């Protein structure tokens, strides 16, 4: 079936916190017909698939997430299913239109190497960037509070968006570092 939108994470106001838009059982229907009635809102969604939930971003009309997640998964919208505009596996990347209703980030322009990942939970953690398409958290995290977190942006310190969260780089169980789809890498795939 196809993912379904059931949340957003929110910055929209001044505090970032998570808005579940969509309960369980109607979640295994709409996967089932692709025809998606619920408002949707904002930049980051919170979409599922059957057995998992992960993040999904709007940067320039095109809904980014991991393929990992997704799959060859269409996404349930308005009008029914909405197909893959953009699918690499070696990436792990998949596109689709941005839904109606949502917001786009704008591409990050400022080379900034301070940045801001956004887990599903709502918290919104500082990243060092540490090339091309790695970064250093500043204070490490156990994997298991990022889980679920992969499709939401890292953000530069003015609001745009430099990637997309891809794996967590982790000893111990541990992470100290994340890997993402730099957006040099997306309209790379346009
Ligand atoms: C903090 C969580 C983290 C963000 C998340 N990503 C992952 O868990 C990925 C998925 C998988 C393993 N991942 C990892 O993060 C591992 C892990 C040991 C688990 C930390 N890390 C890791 O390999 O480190 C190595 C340095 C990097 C080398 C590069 C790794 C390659 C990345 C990758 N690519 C593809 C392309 C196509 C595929 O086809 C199906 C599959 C893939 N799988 C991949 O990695 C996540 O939250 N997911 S999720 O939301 O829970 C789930 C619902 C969707
Ligand atoms: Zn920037």
């Amino acid at each position: 079936g196809s993912v379904v939108i059931v949340g957003r994470i929110n910055l929209s106001g001044d505090t970032a916190y998570a808005q579940q838009t969509r309960g369980e059982e109607g979640c295994q229907e709409t996967s089932q017909t692709g025809r998606d009635k619920n408002q949707v809102e904002g930049e980051v969604q919170i979409v599922s698939t059957a057995t998992q939930t992960f993040l999904a971003t709007s940067i320039n009309g095109v809904l980014w997430t991991v393929y990992h997640g997704a799959g060859t998964r269409t996404i349930a919208s308005p009008k029914g299913p909405v197909t893959q505009m953009y699918t690499n596996v070696d990436k792990d990347l998949v596109g689709w239109q941005a839904p109606q209703g949502s917001r786009s980030l704008t591409p990050c322009t400022c080379g900034s190497s301070d940045l801001y990942l956004v887990t599903r939970h709502a918290d919104v953690i500082p990243v060092r960037r540490r090339g091309d398409s790695r970064g250093s958290l500043l204070s490490p995290r156990p994997i298991s509070y990022l889980k679920g977190s992969s499709g939401g942006p890292l953000l530069c310190p003015a609001g745009h968006a430099v990637g997309i969260f891809r794996a967590a780089v982790c000893t111990r169980g541990v992470a100290k570092a994340v890997a993402f789809i730099p957006v040099e890498s997306l309209e790379t795939t346009m």
